[PDB]
């Protein structure tokens, strides 16, 4: 079984998020999404409209998502790859090159973001 | 096959929408969701943040949803029930009694809304 992992907040779920999940899932057989907890968001001074419990709840109903785990800090990535036996690590290309140190443990793939949509723009346009 | 139908806008998808979809699906084997088109929304003077195409796209990825059709006007309900061979019609209880005339064609069920969450509150709190 080829396991894939990706990290993010997924606060006001939009089509850009969906396209990412779609493409990440097609890189394996099982997709795990690690999402920022509310404590971690506070550390990043990036408050999410929806709580961790609600963001997880909604993510768990998306066809592409197999499992959702909490992202509590910046450092947990290497152990997650080990703990969950991850074969593919996927991130948006705005992180291009940042996680190349994980390549000795799994395949690292940077997918281009979907243009014209993001959670802050939604908030700014409201 | 017991088919279910429900109508709505499903603009900024939240846990209240998810719980409705979950409960509606458990009333049958197949769930069809009719969502307001942007033209109908203009007619209702209730503009959605996300377009019809993006609202449909996101709804189609929810595990509970089997099919998504366009809701173009207020009068289409009886023909939809005929056209899609609907057995169960589900609406929020805030519509309790408004569609009781469809009872000679199928079962009509009003489910209680989820408290503390709605698309306007999200918009108001942003
Ligand atoms: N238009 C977009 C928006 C997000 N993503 C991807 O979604 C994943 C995580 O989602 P998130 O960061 O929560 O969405 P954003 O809209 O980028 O959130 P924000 O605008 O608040 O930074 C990232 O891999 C990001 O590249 C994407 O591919 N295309
Ligand atoms: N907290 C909520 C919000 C919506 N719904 C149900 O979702 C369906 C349609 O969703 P929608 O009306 O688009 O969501 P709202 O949050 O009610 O959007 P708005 O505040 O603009 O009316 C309705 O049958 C409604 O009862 C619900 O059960 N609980």
């Amino acid at each position: 079984m080829k396991k894939v992992i990706t990290y993010g907040t997924f606060d006001l779920l939009h089509w850009g998020h969906i396209k990412l999940l779609e493409r990440a899932k097609q890189l394996g057989d099982y997709l795990v999404v690690a999402i920022s907890t509310d404590e971690f968001n506070l550390q990043k001074q990036k408050k999410a409209y929806h709580s961790y419990e609600h963001r997880k709840l909604i993510l768990e109903t998306i066809r592409y998502v197999d499992e959702v785990i909490p992202e509590k800090n910046w450092e947990q990535k290497k152990q997650d790859i080990i703990d969950h036996n991850i074969d593919v690590f996927v991130m948006g290309d705005d992180w291009e090159g940042k996680f190349d140190f994980l390549k000795d443990q799994c395949e690292v793939v940077y997918l281009p973001r979907t243009e014209g949509i993001s959670t802050t723009k939604i908030k700014e346009e409201i």
